[PDB]
């Protein structure tokens, strides 16, 4: 049944913070039950103060939270309910471990974690924008689809469905701005967005220019920081990290039989099955290309950030040998 989740879900009790783990940036949702996700959730959303402040409602916390995960589809290998779930626990250990949540408004951190939570709602195992021949040093190609996606789309959809609104308790204004702010928070994840927008953060970081509270600059923190939540899988323990490696990997591989029955045409290397052996040479094009130096920038607002970029390191050593066959 779809309701003895509610059921179970709302009567149980949510342990601390402390003993779920959820404050550690090398946590691992592996041992976890569905349930025991959702109880995670619940305690992110209590301990960085949104039930209290946004007077949500129990029932309603819980409803939500169910219904997002619904909308994810297990059968997807990595972009599922389980990477989001990922996403905003890093995110909350960004805030609270970072330090970070003392640097915004209740407001902005109640969209992140709605965001992290939502940005991949509209993911069917079709990955509309990477990189393509990450391995080749001089010849790496980041491509994305002329159309775009409907994420934010179905986040509101949730957001605004009978019985599942966790925003009732905002005013008219405090809601409009929070769904503006969830919007850029979800395109934000679009690898694309991230690219375009990524020198002007790292210029303002080289310069020691960043200003918190500049609006523009607060706008491009954000989105910094919803793509360091989104990437973190690279940056967990190697053991973690390879396990998750391998469902990104078995996703492409998934995508690349998909496109070649439906478009006849050829995976390119990433997304073909044949092509396996070159995996650690990729992963280690993408951290360079992708992960490196946006860990190293967020440390530098947030030195505490420091675990992300510490296990990125350890990583691309690990693929890099890998990659030259230990
Ligand atoms: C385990 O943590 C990981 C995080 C990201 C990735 C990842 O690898 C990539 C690799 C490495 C080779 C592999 C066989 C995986 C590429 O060669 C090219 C890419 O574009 C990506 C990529 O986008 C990507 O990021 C993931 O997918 C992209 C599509 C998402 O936007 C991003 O959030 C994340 O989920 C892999 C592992
Ligand atoms: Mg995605
Ligand atoms: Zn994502």
């Amino acid at each position: 049944e779809e309701t003895r989740e509610l059921q179970s879900l709302a009567a149980a009790v949510v342990p601390s913070a402390q003993t779920l783990k959820i404050t550690d940036f090398s946590f691992s949702d592996f041992e976890l039950s569905d349930l025991e996700t959702a109880l995670c959730t619940i305690r992110m959303f209590t301990d960085l103060n949104l039930v209290q402040n946004f007077q949500m409602k129990h029932e309603v916390l819980c409803r939500w939270i169910l219904s997002v995960k619904k909308n994810y589809r297990k059968n997807v290998a990595y972009h599922n309910w389980r990477h989001a779930f990922n996403t905003a626990q890093c995110m909350f250990a960004a805030l609270k471990a970072g330090k970070i949540q003392n640097k915004l408004t209740d407001l902005e951190i109640l969209a992140l974690l709605i965001a992290a939570l939502s940005h991949d709602l509209d993911h069917r195992g079709v990955n509309n924008s990477y990189i393509q021949r990450s391995e080749h040093p001089l010849a790496q190609l980041y491509c994305h689809s002329i159309m775009e996606h409907h994420h934010f789309d179905q986040c509101l959809m949730i957001l605004n469905s009978p019985g599942n609104q966790i925003l009732s308790g905002l005013s008219i204004e405090e809601y409009k701005t929070t769904l503006k702010i969830i919007k850029q928070a979800i395109l934000a994840t679009d690898l694309a967005l991230y690219i375009k927008r990524r020198g002007e953060f790292f210029e303002l970081i080289r310069k020691n220019q960043f200003n918190l509270e500049d609006p523009h600059q607060k706008e491009l923190f954000l989105a910094m920081l919803m793509t360091a939540c989104d990437l973190s899988a690279i940056t967990k323990p190697w053991p973690i990290q390879q396990r998750i490696a391998e469902l990104v990997a078995t996703e492409f591989f998934d995508q690349g039989d998909r496109e070649r029955k439906e478009l006849n045409i050829e995976p390119t290397d990433l997304m073909n099955r044949e092509k396996k052996n070159k995996i650690p040479s990729m992963q280690v094009g993408f951290i360079d290309a992708i992960c490196l130096q946006l860990y190293e920038a967020l440390t530098h607002v947030s030195e505490d950030c420091f675990p992300l970029l510490d296990g990125c390191r350890k990583n691309r050593q690990k693929w890099q040998a890998l990659a030259e066959q230990q």
